[PDB]
């Protein structure tokens, strides 16, 4: 239901932030 | 319902973070 | 209600991330 | 109530993202 | 319980965004 | 249950933002 859907969107948000962290690491080197 | 509306705004947030990741990749790769 | 208030703050968060994406595009040079 | 507390933290998050957008605008140079 | 735990993680998120704002200000010189 | 799962994803989000702050600190030095 809707609470699982919320947890799944937060998982997608964490995944995009992981990608941002990786790109910033690239910029840092 | 309001819980679906919350899930939809989180989807929009994930979409903007994807765009930010792409722009950071652009900055990283000139 | 409080659930609508939560959805509205998430909308404001999505709006600020959109602005950040645009500024990063500017930094990237377009 | 706990739901109001959640909305208030999301408001603080939107405020920090606004500050980040402003700093990025400074870096962008407009 | 779980709703207080959610508010507390959002507080930690606001704190990390404050740190990011500070680092960006440093980069901005 | 689902509310704990939401708190756990927010914890993962705070962790990724901490990593982003750390990479930006690296770039700042």
């Amino acid at each position: 239901g809707e609470l699982k859907a919320i947890a799944q969107e937060l998982k997608a948000i964490a995944k995009e932030l992981k990608a941002i962290a990786w790109e910033l690491k690239a910029i840092a080197q």
